[PDB]
């Protein structure tokens, strides 16, 4: 049963949505379940994949990963998302440009989620 | 399916958003969820239909032009800015004013705002 701020993946087809509203029923595509993409659950580099958050004026800076990932036309994070309170924020990025992004927002705890189009779903939080 | 695009399942009430396009049909309850195209609902535009008011830093929206109902079964679930290649959202709840405030650096916009009666519905500046 889907839960607002989930994300899903179509593992044929690719399709990969984020939940705005939950319910009972099962996301389904291409004639399957959509896979739940947990957060630091893939077997990669935590230094490239787990964002880094700096609090900067008036807002967060997210990098990802310690160590600068991949920005490669097959290997590279596709956004950058920011949770705080009931706010969220998504940066999409695109291969050349440096894996990060910068959110001015209100809020002494957030979370920052990455997606990388290999190795998944990851976050981190201050 | 397009990113950005907000399909819901009308037997369940399940409502995603489209972070990676593709070409397969999302489904939930046995049935292809449905594209919730914006402005196509037949509802009050001057409660629904987005203002966008530019502010220093960023911009303000509220819904709309005439303060949409925040009631318990009738309420805006969310308003969202999209500029660039950046998408904000803020989700509300009933009892809180239909507005949002986005600091943001960005000449145009697109601002959207769902109700949970009414569908979605966009404006941009
Ligand atoms: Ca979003
Ligand atoms: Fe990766
Ligand atoms: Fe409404
Ligand atoms: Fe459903
Ligand atoms: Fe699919």
């Amino acid at each position: 049963m889907p839960e607002r701020l989930q994300v899903y993946k179509c593992e044929v087809c690719g399709n990969i949505v984020e939940v705005l509203n939950g319910g009972i029923g099962e996301l389904v595509c291409c004639n399957q379940d959509m896979k739940l993409m947990s957060e630091n659950t893939v077997d990669a580099a935590k230094e490239k994949h787990v964002p880094v958050i700096e609090k900067i004026d008036g807002g967060y800076k997210v990098k990802v990963g310690a160590v600068a990932h991949p920005m490669e036309e097959k290997h590279y994070i596709q956004w950058i998302e920011l949770l705080a309170d009931d706010k969220c924020y998504t940066q999409f990025l695109k291969p050349g440009q440096a894996p990060e992004a910068v959110f001015l927002i209100e809020a002494a705890k957030v979370v920052a989620r990455a997606y990388c189009n290999i190795h998944g779903h990851w976050k981190a939080e201050n």
